């Protein structure tokens, strides 16, 4: 692809952070910690899942960002509404504010409603997001192949301001307490 250009350096915000992630002090990483981070509550924090958002807020132009998976086994990435719920149960879906992919039991999949599975090849150490707002797409990039395409959303209907998304996923298993990164520019 060539969206590099459209590079724009995401920060994380604590504040919407579920309460066991630590997130580094540049705002640049952040990993499940193995207990409660000594947080007060908000109305702003993810409850249920291990869920935290970019600071910025985006509502026109293009924008990509790339983030490092290396290591882990389960994750979500992308972006969503800035108006998406955070207390309790909900299913990552574009009617629910999210445009995001995940990893999860050794498969790759989009979350449409219901989900679409994908075709990767290849298992990605970072993947890139690329954001067009006028023109309602989302698309992820493969950076481990050259940058293949893993999948685009079209006919975006966001509906407001978006953020960039993340979830470290649980780590049940033991084997997915790697962080996720952001990648430097
Ligand atoms: C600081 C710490 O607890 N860890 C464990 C998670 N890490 C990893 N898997 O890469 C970084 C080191």
């Amino acid at each position: 692809h060539h969206h590099h250009h459209h590079m724009v350096h995401i920060t994380l915000d604590r504040n919407t952070a579920n309460s066991w992630l630590i997130i580094s002090k540049d705002r640049r990483q952040v990993r499940m910690g193995d207990t409660h981070q000594n947080v007060s509550d908000n109305k702003e924090r993810f409850s249920n899942y291990p869920m935290v958002l970019g600071a910025q807020r985006f509502s026109s132009g293009k924008m990509y960002w790339e983030v490092d998976v290396t290591q882990k086994e389960a994750w979500d990435l992308g972006v969503c509404r800035d108006s998406v719920q955070r207390k309790g149960q909900f299913s990552l879906s574009p009617e629910n504010g999210f445009w995001t992919i995940w990893l999860w039991q050794d498969s790759y999949e989009a979350g449409t409603s219901p989900q679409t599975t994908l075709h990767i090849q290849v298992p990605p150490c970072q993947i890139g997001i690329f954001v067009d707002y006028e023109a309602g797409v989302v698309s992820f990039y493969n950076i481990t192949d050259h940058g293949s395409l893993i999948y685009t959303f079209s006919e975006c209907v966001f509906a407001g301001p978006l953020r960039p998304f993340f979830n470290v996923g649980f780590n049940y298993s033991g084997g997915n307490a790697a962080p996720l990164k952001l990648c430097p520019l």
